[PDB]
């Protein structure tokens, strides 16, 4: 037999008639009485007194319905008893892109860490397009990219922008303009090294998206797989490439670091969170990144709160 | 006839009687009455209402009035204008792209005509890397445009960040969103036409690029000739247009612009001069876009 089964039975004793029941229930009268009367045919009793009015129970049927009412109620007791047991450590997941590993995000997580020592947190290794998805589907709770994210379901603070640097070996002509910088202009003919391989749209994207919104388009591409791979390949000598100033995290023997001159040869940092968040988990995580801001000399993020 | 005919004539309709009007000009009232008679007899046609008193114009009078009020005013201007004049005529050349003259391009040039009578200005139309070579060159003075500029040899400041809207026929559905805005990734599947056609970069690249900052490649695009093209296309039930807010200039029948809520989906202008640059007429270009921008409730840069 079926809870089914029971809940219609139920539904017509308390109310002594068919169609109060059929209607309290959302459906027609003929299905209601048949599977009633599967439920009769089943058990080899009748529980109901048919053709009396207003319809009431068989001796036999005013016990069952007693016990009908009892195991239908031990039945949400048991669904709320197992739903209590369940799912009493929070986590936290944290998205992010690869390149924010060489700035600040690890101190950041690492302080937010200490403030909640009864809290899980996983970490994510994961593009701004993933990110994305992963937060609306709730997989995520915080992310942090470096590409703008087209979505109304989602809302991107930028945290700081970052200034683009132009890593070059010791050798190179641009290293004599180490000291004052390069425009992009002057880099436009050299081989350059773009990262990572990984699922577009990615940090080699913002490169050209920079090169392109200064009216340059670069032809002696070549696209790396890592960032290491990346400066590795420069310091043997293969070309140039663009990072982040925080890379600076890796030196290399002969890797040399140039500034850029044009002020909008940027990349900015973002977090992106759901649209109607409001967790005291992220405004703590958010305001761990204005506490290690601060600390560092940055200018803040403005108020959530 | 005369100014005074004129003046004479602009003070009777402002001042609605004779000899009130004989007050302002302070002078005596029967001559004055005849230099109105004097004044309808040359043209042969009557220009006030043969008795009436309240005072009021004729059909042919009042359009006399409105007439005269600005060949007045232009006098003034003739006085005004001849005490600041220049030293027998500079040349100033400036550069801009056609997107521009949609906006408030061409009323501060305009203006600008005013602060320099004597000056003779040279407008010619070209595209960003083309008002580079031409600004090193000495081939243009000031170049405005959309582009940004990979310097050194150049100075250029953001003037203003204008929106970008959608073009879309009035059918579309995007159209319910005309009073509230949509997003870019609402167009990813959209059938967007790019302008223009010339040598690149242009308005099509920045569009693509503005899609591309927020992660967003469309794939079902065509490059048209222009931005007339482009909405006549969108009108005649073609596909969709990314347009600054200026071009809302055109109107066409079951055309409308869909603003965008993307917080970065803007359009830039730019003013670019050489980077040493310190003439004053280029400072009173400067100012004149400061007073326009103000005129329009906009903001003024450090210049
Ligand atoms: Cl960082
Ligand atoms: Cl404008």
């Amino acid at each position: 037999m079926e809870l089914r089964h029971l809940r219609y039975f139920v539904a017509v004793v308390e109310e002594q008639s068919f169609t109060k029941a059929a209607d309290k229930l959302c459906i027609a009268q003929p299905p209601l009485s048949r599977q009633i009367q599967n439920l009769e045919e089943e058990l080899g009793i009748q529980l109901l007194e048919r053709g009396s009015r207003p319809v009431k129970t068989t001796p036999e049927g005013h016990f069952f319905y007693q016990y009908a009412i009892k195991l239908l109620s031990n039945v949400d007791q048991m669904v709320s008893m197992t739903k209590r047991i369940a799912s009493v450590e929070k986590t936290i997941r944290i998205g992010f892109v690869g390149s924010l590993l060489f700035g600040l995000l690890p101190r950041i997580i690492h302080l937010y860490r200490q403030a909640h020592p009864n809290l899980r947190i996983e970490l994510y290794e994961m593009g701004t397009k993933a990110q994305t998805e992963a937060l609306k589907e709730g997989r995520i709770d915080a992310g942090f990219g470096r590409l703008k994210i087209s979505d109304p379901a989602i809302k991107r603070t930028l945290l700081r922008n970052e200034r683009l640097m132009v890593a070059v070996h010791a050798s190179h002509p641009l290293n004599q303009m180490k000291d004052k910088g390069v425009h992009l202009n002057d880099l436009i003919d050299e081989k350059i090294l773009l990262y990572p391989s990984s699922p577009k749209p990615n940090f080699s994207t913002h490169v050209m998206n920079i090169f392109s919104d200064h009216g340059l388009e670069p032809t002696k591409i070549n696209e790396v797989r890592e960032v290491q791979l990346a400066l590795g390949l420069v310091a043997a000598g293969e070309g140039i490439s663009l990072v982040p100033a925080s890379t600076q995290s890796i030196q290399l023997f002969n890797l040399s670091y140039v500034p850029l001159l044009d002020p909008d040869a940027i990349t900015p940092i973002y977090i992106a969170v759901r649209n109607m968040e409001e967790s005291t988990y992220i405004y703590s995580l958010y305001e761990t990144i204005r506490q290690i801001y601060a600390y560092e000399g940055f200018t803040e993020p403005p108020n959530w709160l």
